[PDB]
């Protein structure tokens, strides 16, 4: 299988060139090309006069790409299928898609911008940006080469949110998140350093002691984030090793705690109060459901999801995220497709789904909640995992192997940067595209 | 590897169920008297445990439930029934637990989990909402877990909505609902109308497209059987075909193009014939498998068009000129493909995809209690299947909980499931149908 390409510095963005299309009538064109004059990356454009002149709007030199050429390779091809109006023209995909099909690089990136199809003004429309998801997450299964396909919806008139998604999807970072779909909503346009952009913020990790949650520490402090790294007390000196692995601090408390809440608000006092959560602490007690003991359903939802919501309804009622805050949630694959002997973690990630979706809603402060839902990740744990399901979990993806910790981390800061004030109710798997779902 | 069991599929119109049906609710739900009036309706042999406010509910409706002992290991149970609405939040969902652990080895062959829960949307409070949402992960590894031919659904009922669960309720407690499993169906209020549940087509006229051959055909069996009067639509390529279709279900015929920019006036003159349309049925379809690459504009357009631009143009056509009558039945056709992706099917895909779209922007938007679903096959056996591989066929065949391909008919059920004159609060859904495939957004 292919070595994916991961991040390595915060510049450049992309390594090699990008190639941009757009349908007729789009509307996101010029937001999509001023990001990609942001990030000073070789940009190419077909015949397409409309989609030049917004590009030469915001100062965006596009060099124009021969038809002609079939040899050229391109490290992202992004499109702007806004302007799809109808069904008829979806062929606008087949236009620009199928011409550049054996040219995108190696661990490259097709990227399709539409309109959120809840917001689209008519139906036609709604149905054909709601089509764009069946084509990206076919083309996700047929390029290979750790090529990664994915579809950010854009709600009618939040083109200016769109920048740090696009960034994420084009970089290294997004290597293993494939298939997926993004909604981007409107929200003010905060100040940001790309290559820092949780510079001065303050982080709260659950479960950070190891395996993952140690990795988002390491990428929540890279970003610029001050973490105070949690785990239970027997973890102490795991905890202290990561801490100051990361300039970080540390917090040794039972998350399923009544008093967690409390303890977590006033330990991120010292640090001008909590700007980023993220509940990484979790737990699977595999057994099928006729084996299973009382005690271990109650353990899994109370670890998975309730100390969660305890957590979350303390620090919002009770001013304990600063504005722009953010929650970052753990699901799971199994709970969004079902698992054998997982009837309980299943439910339990089911309902951090549903933690997400119905808590983004009432958010106030431009705080916001998203939740990543990791597939099949190589662990230092991993080979604990019965063979036949774990040689399964890591073949049956687009990437045709497991995913690393960073990768999960990666796609957390995405979601918890200062930038990403309109991603807001996600939930976003890192699967490679798993062959699983439903 | 195993062998897969056989699953039971309709044989008569009764018994809705053969063997006991099971029932629970957490406390303080909402929706046992309705599920209680339909254990009713349906003359099943009802049990229940120690929970004294749901006998009393069902006591209030006519049905008698018979104690189950706890301590009974061996009785079997065709159907276990849970009223799950009054699962307040993420602690309650031990409910779940405290229901289903003591009969996880209880579930009959080819049985039935199902539970019954309160739209997330519609629930009043945020932890209501995050405890029904977790209702889905539950039954998704129920589905996977239980073995047997057992299929596990969750149904959420509208907040209010509980009148119009009784269509749905049977579709899954029966055989018809073989190869349905891990599916979420959304009831919504509606106006319940009478019906005969023997005949729930009676006095309707339905109009299959593709109905010459394959899953077209087993759709037209079974609207008919159903007592509907079927018009088969297909190319007059297939007029042989059609006749022989038509003839065997006492129906009629329409050959003409589904494409074509007349199609929707001359559905609508044929169907003024038999008192109006009722039931249209939109299974015309086509696959192109090429790699984007390879594939050529006319088959990317092609497969576009029939999938889904055509039923789009035919819609329009019967809502904006009255060539559906009130209570009427539009049922389109998605695919797994559309909600999964697939090599070589990006065209194929995107159509299927639409199609949900289709159904999801359409249904806020009917009127005169039209409703708008659709199913979304998986591996279904056919003639069609030769074409590809013996292994991909393989991969399909064993990739889903009941470890085998489905039949036309149980997409045909699903279809006449939602056509059902009954399933007026029935709208927007897209239901999978495929033994619970692995494959999966």
């Amino acid at each position: 299988p292919v070595v994916l390409e991961r991040f390595e510095s915060a510049q450049p963005v992309v390594k090699g060139a990008v190639l941009v299309g757009a349908a007729p009538s789009s509307v996101l064109s010029g937001a999509i090309a001023q990001v990609l004059s942001n990030i000073h990356t070789d940009s190419y454009v077909g015949n397409n006069v409309a989609l030049q002149q917004e590009a030469a709007k915001v100062g965006l030199n596009l060099r124009p790409f021969n038809a002609g050429d079939k040899e050229s390779k391109f490290k992202a091809v992004v499109f702007d299928a806004s302007g799809i109006q109808n069904s008829e023209q979806l062929n606008e995909l087949y236009k620009f898609f199928n011409p550049i099909a054996r040219q995108v690089a190696t661990s490259g990136r097709v990227i399709v911008i539409g309109t959120t199809p809840e917001t689209a003004k008519t139906v036609k429309q709604a149905i054909a940006q709601r089509a764009l998801e069946g084509f990206i997450k076919s083309v996700g299964k047929e390029f290979k080469k750790g090529i990664t396909a994915q579809v950010v919806y854009v709600d009618e008139g939040a083109a200016a949110n769109l920048e740090s998604t696009l960034r994420f999807l084009l970089s290294p970072r997004s290597a293993y998140v494939s298939g997926q779909v993004i909604r981007v909503s409107k929200a003010d346009v905060v100040d940001v350093d790309w290559a820092k952009p949780l510079a001065g913020k303050t982080a709260l990790v659950t479960g950070a002691s190891r395996g993952i949650g140690e990795a988002i520490a390491h990428v929540l402090a890279r970003d610029g984030a001050h973490v105070i790294c949690l785990d239970v007390p027997q973890q102490q000196a795991d905890l202290d090793r990561v801490a100051a692995d990361i300039g970080g601090s540390t917090l040794a408390i039972d998350i399923t705690a009544a008093d967690a809440g409390e303890k977590i608000k006033a330990a991120a006092a010292k640090q001008g109060g909590l700007d980023i959560i993220v509940h990484n602490a979790g737990i699977t007690r595999d057994k099928t459901l006729a084996n299973m003991k009382p005690e271990l359903w109650d353990l899994v939802i109370n670890i998975n999801l309730s100390a969660a919501e305890r957590v979350n309804d303390y620090l919002l009622e009770n001013d304990g995220l600063n504005a722009n805050g953010r929650i970052v949630c753990v699901s799971s694959i199994s709970g969004i497709a079902g698992n054998l002997g997982q009837t309980n973690y299943a439910a339990s990630k089911a309902g951090v789904i549903g933690l997400v979706k119905f808590t983004a809603p009432i958010l106030k402060n431009g705080i916001t909640i998203n939740a990543v839902a990791p597939g099949f990740i190589e662990t230092q744990m991993t080979a604990a995992i019965p063979f036949a399901i774990r040689e399964a979990g890591r073949r049956m993806n687009s990437m045709q192997q497991g995913g690393l910790p960073v990768d999960v981390a990666e796609t957390i800061a995405w979601f918890a940067s200062t930038a990403s004030t309109g991603v807001n109710g996600n939930v976003v798997r890192v699967c490679g595209q798993s062959l699983l779902g439903a």
